[PDB]
């Protein structure tokens, strides 16, 4: 099936996500509405239940509200069973309408619907070529207090009705007991409570395995994607082990939430996206897009810098989920502002690299402050709005223009208020022009594109004051005027003859697993897939076609491989890099090293006899290690994803820049658990 098919649970670059706050969408079944001080059918008290449900979603998917827009994917609130208790935060009643207060990951939220309802949601959606993504919060349970076990539900965690444990009198040690985080450091925000939410301890085999079993359930229920919540609050190593659990069973596009603020650029965030095995929500993109189009605290030059930079920082920039606003920030549209800003940002997002995601109600010009004002009920299902139309015209492009989906980005013209960029993939091209300046037109001369000779009509049909473009020879465009607040989209598509790889997923897995390779010019006959120098052909290639290839991962050694393909004729494609071949099934292990003294600016890393440990390469060593919460300096620790049941030789090192200092004596040894977790305590050898 084409790379565009709804069945492609491995690629979302051609889709348009629609983020839905289930409760605030549509009440298709009032019989499941909560009651009492937890319910409010008017939806004035934004901290209560409003009635929104899966049934409602189905109806909207059925009357054409979503399909009409061009939406091809929906991200819904956490489906699992949340607490029932109505919490009181200073005279104000709060409920788990949001779904981020997990009680039992093996059951659904009655308010949203039954398992049967969820199954109906999947079918209705699938039938309408719409993919389903679900929010998942394995970082915690609910708001708790060890002192007052009467507070809410003591963060109680169940396993399909069976009570595992609570926050108070936590003998099993399921949760963390290190206080709350101040967001001071990564390690601080990972091992301490996020707010007052009962932090789960992933180092406990019970929790580990449990969450592993849970996710399978949902996977078996037909989901198409996963949205990992609070990923910067969970151990990277564990997450890696969790991802492999997914990829080694039922691969699905996964992206986590790594909150970033204005002008914030984290390297820890980059490395996560590149090694974790999952992608992330483009906060970088979102924040900059806001300064530029919203608050006007930066200009086009800042927009260009972001694009270029990101493309260099992320190994797979096209896997990043872009957005302009969400349930955690003020709605992009201000009650007094010009709507043209919101439309512009929308156009920009839809035609940019990554995976566009739209927070429900945007198309309706919903204004609102922070939580919970940004979570109002969808006021209307009108397709007459300008925003609704923009989405409607541009959305489909991601499907018919590989340039938009997998294309590169290039500034072709720029200035303080104007930005013209070129998306390009194979014989496909897209050129977009934006003029934020709402009061001044811009004269565009010297514009050069990759557009074939001829005239081009604005894809937006002048909806946003766009215009016609005249491209002479050499891609040189004729002089034109870019109206105030103008936005134009010109394009050119053609059949690609050369094999061009645009996507690959999953991005991490063990031998035997089937991976998906999408692109153009693959031909109709089976060819060859190269995993490094290892060639693959024949039966192992489950399926081959012009835009997609399904091939089983060869039994090569664990490590990082380069993926290339060649058609029947023998013509080779571009080289897709950064694919990780796991050594086998994964298990999360905690490494601890005692008496490891360092100098200010010098850190301790780990290395070993397996690819998951860098293979003895100081440049690929795990770290830097932690030393301040679970263990204090000179005692370091770290949660690492290693191959289960394997015998590993390891060592630690102190790294100062590129300068490496090896541990002395012989190599440490240990045999990884064939399931669940373990802790390795060792002393530094001099
Ligand atoms: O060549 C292939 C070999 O691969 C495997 O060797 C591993 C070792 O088992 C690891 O210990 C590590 O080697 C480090 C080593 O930890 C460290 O001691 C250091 O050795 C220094 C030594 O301290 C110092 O006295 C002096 O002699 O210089 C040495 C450095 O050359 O440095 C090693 C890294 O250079 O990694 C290697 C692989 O690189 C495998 O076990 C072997 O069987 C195999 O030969
Ligand atoms: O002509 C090629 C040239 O085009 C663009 O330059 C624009 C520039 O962005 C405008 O601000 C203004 O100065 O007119 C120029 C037209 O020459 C590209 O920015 C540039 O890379 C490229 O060389
Ligand atoms: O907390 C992380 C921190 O660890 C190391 O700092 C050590 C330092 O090396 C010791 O000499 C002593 O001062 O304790 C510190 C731990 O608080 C790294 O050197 C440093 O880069 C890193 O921030
Ligand atoms: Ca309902
Ligand atoms: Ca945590």
């Amino acid at each position: 099936a084409p790379d565009t098919s709804v069945s492609n649970k491995q690629n979302f670059s051609t889709d348009v996500i629609y983020q839905i706050f289930t409760d605030r969408f549509s009440d298709g079944n009032p019989a499941n509405n909560p009651t009492g001080a937890a319910f409010d059918g008017t939806c004035t008290n934004l901290r209560l239940y409003c009635g929104g449900d899966w049934q409602g979603i189905i109806n909207k998917i059925n009357d054409g509200y979503l399909t009409g827009m061009g939406v091809t994917a929906i991200w819904i609130s956490q489906p699992v069973e949340n607490i029932y208790s109505i919490i009181n935060y200073s005279g104000v009643n709060n409920t788990a309408y949001h779904g981020y207060w997990a009680r039992d990951f093996k059951k659904t939220n009655p308010a949203y619907g039954t398992i049967a309802d969820f199954q109906n949601l999947i079918a209705a959606a699938h039938a309408k070529n719409i993919k389903v993504i679900i929010d998942f919060a394995p970082n915690h349970t609910s708001p708790a207090s060890s002192d007052q076990p009467s507070f809410a539900e003591n963060g109680r965690l169940y396993d399909n009705g069976t009570l595992l444990g609570g926050y108070t009198n936590d003998t099993q040690n399921l949760f963390h007991h290190n206080g709350g985080t101040d967001f001071s450091t990564t390690e601080n925000g990972i091992y301490k409570n996020l707010y007052d939410l009962a932090d789960l301890n992933h180092n406990n085999s019970t929790v580990d395995v449990y969450l592993k079993d849970a996710i399978k359930m949902w996977l078996d229920l037909g989901i198409d994607g996963i949205r990992m919540d609070a990923v910067k609050h969970m151990p990277f190593g564990w997450q890696k082990s969790f991802m492999a659990a997914v990829n080694n069973y039922k691969p699905v596009f996964t992206f986590g939430e790594w909150f970033l603020g204005v002008n914030e650029v984290s390297p820890e965030n980059h490395k996560f996206a590149n090694e974790s095995g999952m992608s992330l929500l483009d906060f970088r993109f979102a924040q900059k897009v806001r300064q530029v189009f919203r608050d006007n605290t930066d200009n086009m030059y800042g927009l260009k810098a972001m694009l270029e930079g990101s493309a260099a920082d992320y190994a797979q920039v096209d896997d990043q989920v872009t957005f302009i606003d969400n349930h955690d920030m003020e709605r992009f549209h201000a009650s007094n502002a010009n709507r043209r800003k919101l439309e512009q940002a929308l156009a920009f997002t839809l035609t940019s690299r990554g995976v566009p995601a739209i927070y429900y109600g945007t198309e309706q010009y919903m204004s609102g402050g922070t939580d919970p004002d940004n979570r109002a009920r969808i006021p209307s299902f009108s397709t007459s709005t300008t925003a609704y139309q923009v989405i409607q015209k541009l959305a489909p492009l991601r499907k018919c223009n590989p340039a938009i989906a997998y294309g590169s980005t290039q500034e072709r013209w720029i200035n303080n208020d104007v930005l013209i960029y070129e998306r390009k993939f194979g014989s496909n091209v897209a050129v977009v022009a934006v003029n934020r300046n709402l009061n001044a037109p811009a004269s565009i001369s010297g514009l050069v594109t990759s557009l074939p000779q001829g005239s081009y009509n604005d894809v937006l049909g002048g909806l946003l004051n766009g215009n016609t473009l005249s491209v002479g020879s050499g891609g040189a465009a004729s002089n034109f005027t870019l109206a105030a607040g103008g936005t134009a989209v010109w394009q050119y598509t053609a059949a690609t003859a050369t094999p061009t790889i645009g996507h690959v997923g999953p991005m991490m897995a063990k031998p035997g697993v089937t991976i998906t390779i999408d692109g153009r010019g693959f031909g109709s006959s089976k060819g060859t897939v190269y995993f490094g120098t290892t060639a693959v052909s024949g039966a192992d290639i489950t399926s081959w076609e012009d835009t997609q290839i399904k091939v089983k991962i060869p039994a090569v050694a664990g490590g990082n491989y380069n993926i290339k393909v060649a058609n029947a004729a023998g013509t080779a494609s571009n080289v897709y890099d950064n694919f990780e071949v796991l050594s086998g099934d994964q298990v999360s292990v905690r490494f601890v090293v005692n008496n490891a003294t360092t100098a200010l600016g010098q850190n301790v890393y780990l290395t070993g006899s397996v690819s998951e440990l860098g293979n003895w390469d100081p440049a690929k060593a795990i770290g830097p290690m932690y030393n301040q919460v679970v263990y204090q300096y000179p005692n370091w620790y770290y949660d690492v994803s290693v191959p289960a049941g394997k015998t590993i030789e390891f060592k630690f090192l102190k790294k100062q820049g590129s300068t490496v200092t090896w541990e002395g004596g012989s190599n440490h040894t240990f045999t990884a658990p064939s399931s669940g977790t373990a802790t390795i305590n060792v002393n530094w050898q001099p």
